[PDB]
């Protein structure tokens, strides 16, 4: 009798990294002006960490335009686009940059702030004076460990602009991995990994059920083959899934709940950056995913945590 | 009487840093699995400092499909495409890269590169060990200064590939700068330089005669405006030009000869390299560029060096 919002509460004992959308809500209240600017002063303390590895499949090219566009303005105009951006405000740009997937926000945002740096557009003000609140966040999200910090700003710069094509290869046979997880052989979690890491989706959508549903880390669940499989293709190629262990539990009729964690890195990084994560699957009698929850962990201890 | 061959020797005390090309004809004898882990290796020591500022003025995308396709190969097949490249082999792969600009070849390996970093494709044997002529040659460029290692890392690069429509974007007036050159206020000289640095090619290109040539460090003069406003566009995009002094010196029948030294740092590193130039200028009597050499120096000493 399982649904996807009783499915939600499994392993309830899970603790997830709740500063991080703790963060995202203060951020969401400073005004566009100290929006950018924290997000310059912490990219100036971080951004040499950003690798180029996201942006050949992102397919960019019309957005570049766009970027290229901002180039070309003014300082006043650029400085107005940016917090047309931050403001979500109906703009033309605004509307375009809603529209795009969070790989080509980032990649946007990645190639102008490096044009900031060199001055290719005009960079921040270099006397600028965060307000309070915002010196705040900036405090808040510095103190943060390094997986939880790119999730600040990730999911900070993909939530701008308005409320309104990727190049999808997966991996030859013969370099393909094979994960290993203590405690776990179930088929449908090991090769919901070894899919995920060879970019496969075709292969993993089979394994959920036609109504299975798929949680990103601090977001809703997304239901449906066809809804899962948009998300694979525009958002999760190239990550590297290293689950370390695992637990599984029976289940109400005949289903089958497993907690797996793990790290997991993701492109924009590399292996500079290792995200505590969580896995929670909702198995159906049929060993097919029902459900599966994403959990960025709170801390390292969670890694641990299989009770 | 001047023609641009007897142009080519204005300022003959001019100390070019011809191991620039002297290690690039070295690296020229290698055999291709040589070349590539060469350069795999002395990438692992400076791969972190190239910017991503040249990629949004190159437009990569066709470039990137051809990229992705090398993403869905196997190992065996990664590597002979690569050997394809380094070898100059004539094939259908080769012969694209070898039509592409110099920005979207650079482009190309630069994400290649961060894509063997992180596995997203194989990297280089792990135990690989350089010929002893390879290992010469990588020490020689390990000893160069920066601006001298990066001119020949981009040489080799730009060769490859088989013998066989950029973004422009001139800089709003009001965020343009103006040099300074000590000793120089001849406003052909500084309008060169702030039209280059404004990538206000249409502007510069009036300021050559209609028969005028622009000769590159180490490559043959690019003769006539149409070849020479083709080549600002394809591959001097975002440069930022630092002129300190010159010198101007009369010629005959009323030509002017003007050297400027300074330095140049190029988007693919932005600060992170400044490059030690001369400019030899030789002017027509109507004050029009006939003749202008970029000369990468041997030394810091060159800088001063006017006589
Ligand atoms: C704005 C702005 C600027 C630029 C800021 C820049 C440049 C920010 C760049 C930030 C970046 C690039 C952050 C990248 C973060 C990426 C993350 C955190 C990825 C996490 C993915 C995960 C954890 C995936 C988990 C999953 C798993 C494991 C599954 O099993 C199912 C699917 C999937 C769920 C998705 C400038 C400076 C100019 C100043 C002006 C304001
Ligand atoms: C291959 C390869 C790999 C990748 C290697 C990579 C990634 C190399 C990247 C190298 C780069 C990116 C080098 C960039 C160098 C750029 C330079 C040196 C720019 C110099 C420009 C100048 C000096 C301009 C001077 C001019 C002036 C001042 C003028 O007034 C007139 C016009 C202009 C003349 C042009 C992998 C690792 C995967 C391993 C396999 C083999
Ligand atoms: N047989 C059972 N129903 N066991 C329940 C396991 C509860 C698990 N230790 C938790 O804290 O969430
Ligand atoms: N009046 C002259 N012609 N002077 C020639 C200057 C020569 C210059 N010092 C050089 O070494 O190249």
């Amino acid at each position: 009798s399982f649904t996807v919002d009783s499915a939600r509460g499994i392993f309830p004992n899970t603790l997830t990294a709740d500063v991080v959308p703790a963060t995202i809500a203060r951020f969401n209240q400073l005004n566009a002006e100290d929006q950018l600017a924290l997000i310059w002063f912490a990219y100036l303390e971080m951004g040499k960490t950003i690798t180029v590895a996201a942006l050949g499949a992102a397919n960019m090219q019309f957005a570049e335009i766009t970027m290229n566009q901002i180039r070309q303005m003014s300082f006043q105009e650029q400085t107005q686009v940016m917090c047309d951006l931050a403001n979500r405000t109906d703009t033309p740009i605004s509307r375009a940059y809603g529209s795009w997937t969070a790989n080509i926000k980032l990649g946007f945002w990645y190639q102008l702030g490096e044009w900031m740096a060199q001055g290719i557009v005009a960079p921040i003000p270099s006397g600028y004076k965060l307000s309070a609140n915002a010196a705040s966040v900036l405090q808040a999200i510095q103190g943060l460990e390094s997986g939880q910090q790119i999730t600040v700003l990730r999911n900070c710069v993909v939530d701008m602009g308005f409320d309104t094509e990727p190049v999808v290869v997966p991996r030859d046979m013969a370099q393909r991995t094979q994960v290993t997880i203590e405690g776990i052989d179930n088929p449908t979690v090991l090769n919901y990994m070894n899919n995920m890491n060879a970019n496969d989706f075709e292969v993993l959508i089979e394994l959920f059920t036609p109504d299975g549903a798929l949680q990103p880390p601090f977001q809703k669940p997304i239901v449906g083959k066809d809804a899962v499989l948009r998300f694979f293709r525009e958002e999760c190629q190239n990550l590297k899934l290293i689950p370390e262990r695992g637990v599984t539990e029976p289940a109400d009729g005949g289903y089958t709940q497993i907690k797996v964690t793990g790290k997991v890195q993701t492109p924009w990084f590399g292996a500079g950056v290792g995200m505590n994560m969580a896995w929670r699957f909702l198995l159906s009698p049929e060993n097919k995913i029902f459900f599966v929850a994403i959990d960025l962990l709170a801390s390292p201890k969670e890694l641990l945590n299989l009770v």
